[PDB]
RNA sequence: GGGAGACUUGAGUGCAGAAGAGGAGAGUGGAAUUCCAUGUGUAGCGGUGAAAUGCGUAGAUAUAUGGAGGAACACCAGUGGC
């Protein structure tokens, strides 16, 4: 329950952001998202929704007990900045940041465009 | 134009060097996806102009450690090269 620090996994996309706080070896400690907060439609894709997600997840995580986190960013979208600022505000000192945006190295065929 | 020649500039051979996703055969790789397994954790995930179909409480998404399988080769990479 009570631990020292973990990680911040922030899977931001065009439709939703999903914040997940985990221990350094992996086993999770909290998570939340815009739909969890109660957002709908395009509101899920918002920095405010990412902010509220980080708020709720940090509240639960601090209720368990911790102080600081590393930040593992992944994906497009603009919730990154607002969510990180809200981590700082709700208390978790942002130890460090790194993006792990997967580079396919030309690995897979992506689907067609949204026309033709 | 025909025939008998002669010559080396054209064409080619030889000496020595240069470059190169040039081609065929063989194997090998790291990244990423998908799936499978093990844990964490639990209510939404995904998607849209809006939604909805779908998937998910039988443990989803996500997260961390491996494994299987296929395909394509980030940077270099450029009206650059063959």
């Amino acid at each position: 329950k009570n631990i020292e620090s973990g990680v911040a996994h922030i899977h931001s996309t065009f439709n939703n952001t999903i914040v997940m706080i985990t221990d350094t070896h992996g086993n999770a400690l909290a998570w939340s998202s815009a739909g969890s907060l109660g957002f709908k439609g395009s509101k899920k894709s918002t920095p405010f929704a990412a902010q509220m997600a980080a708020e709720a997840a940090t509240k639960v995580a601090m209720e368990h007990g911790l102080k600081t986190v590393d930040v593992t960013v992944k994906g497009p979208g603009s919730g990154r900045e607002a969510a990180i600022r809200s981590l700082q505000a709700t208390g978790l000192e942002v130890t460090a940041i790194r993006d792990v945006t997967p580079v396919p190295h030309n690995g897979c065929r992506p689907p067609k465009r949204r026309r033709v």
